[PDB]
């Protein structure tokens, strides 16, 4: 049974996802004679694909997928807020035995796309400087994400069958941040006049907006042109 | 004097951050006959990648873009930890007076491309479904981000002279989750074989792994093949 459960480190503040495909990979597999390096990347792609699907905080279809010149021009995995999983790869030349994800895909990239079910769709992109699919991954959340994230994925057959499995481990967004402090707040500056912004010192711009909490305000930092 | 202040909202757990330019938005102008709408998107881009660059969590330089096929088919704002920002625009056609964003881009997108001083660059994309800039940059983090966020861009004129400034808004991450305990988890989960994480039931994964630690699981969620 293939199946994503997800997990909280009470005294940790952070959450974690254990996900298994069996049944989903072959069944993705199956009426491809595709050879095993390009079964393998699939399978890491299905669960990377997978995890990434239950961080959604909205509904919609996120893909993650590589792209480059080498061998397997194209490998991509869909999915859905409800875990429903579907792709394919093209092979466009010789694949060698025991090929590694660096060779099957030549210089290429890693594209998460993230499209909703109401709204426009969303695509990220960092290159392979990777020999594992989760090394690109993490680098891509280290570039795009605050929270600390990580990634565990492994491969190998069950029954002669193929299955895959892996994990995923990420910082929480603090509990006192609540939706309702939090609107208030974004709520409170938005009255914030722009005259009033341009022209009045900031130590002022804070306390006329935020004099009613209790706020911690540190160094300024100089803006300035980057001249030749 | 242009400077980014940061504050924090302590018993809220939300970071903060306040800017203005005028000086540097000066420097950006001169000697480029930009006319008024032009100059304008321009004044937010310094704001919005200014504000983004306060959030960078390693050394490297960001860059926020508008590309489209409207008259300005252009705008870019460059910036690095250090504050030191750079741009330009590029004006291809009739630019009519009291100019809205969507018409001075015309059919295009927001490209936020992140690119460290040692590492990979990174680049994401959205449309331009937006009126304001600030709210296509909050589209973009609510796809991108876990952590909520909120963008707040004034632009006017000081003197004569044109100044801009604007706050932004995001959660914080959790206090309780140090590096060094994360750290130590993501150390505790790489020690999981594969054969263990793709024949062992779930709950006996988990507790093999963190039998030490104060764990919560939640209802498991079926992950199936998406089949036509």
């Amino acid at each position: 049974h293939d199946q994503l459960h997800r997990y909280l480190f009470e005294n940790f503040a952070v959450r974690g996802e254990l996900v298994t495909v069996s049944e989903t990979l072959q069944q993705i597999l199956e009426n491809h004679d595709y050879p095993q390096p390009v079964k393998n990347v699939l399978a890491e792609l299905l669960v990377a694909t997978s995890l990434l699907t239950a961080t959604l905080k909205f509904d919609g279809d996120i893909t993650v997928q590589l792209q480059g010149d080498g061998p397997m021009n194209l490998a991509v995995i869909n999915g859905n807020n409800n875990q429903q999983m579907r792709g394919v790869a093209r092979v466009q030349g010789e694949i060698p035995e025991n090929a590694d994800l660096k060779t099957l895909v030549g210089n290429g990239y890693v594209v998460i796309t993230i499209t909703p079910s109401e709204g426009e769709r969303y695509q990220g992109v960092v290159g392979l400087e990777g020999d594992t699919l989760a090394a690109d991954l993490e680098d891509y959340f280290m570039r795009s994400e605050q929270l600390p994230t990580r990634l565990f994925i492994r491969t190998g057959d069950v029954d002669g069958k193929p299955a895959a499995g892996g994990m995923l481990l990420q910082v929480m967004p603090a509990q006192n941040a609540q939706q309702d402090d939090f609107d208030h707040l974004a709520t409170l500056t938005e009255t914030i006049k722009t005259e009033e912004l341009l022209t009045l010192p900031a130590n002022e711009v804070l306390w006329r907006l935020y004099h009613e909490e209790e706020v911690t305000v540190y160094d300024p930092q100089d803006v300035e042109f980057k001249c030749t």
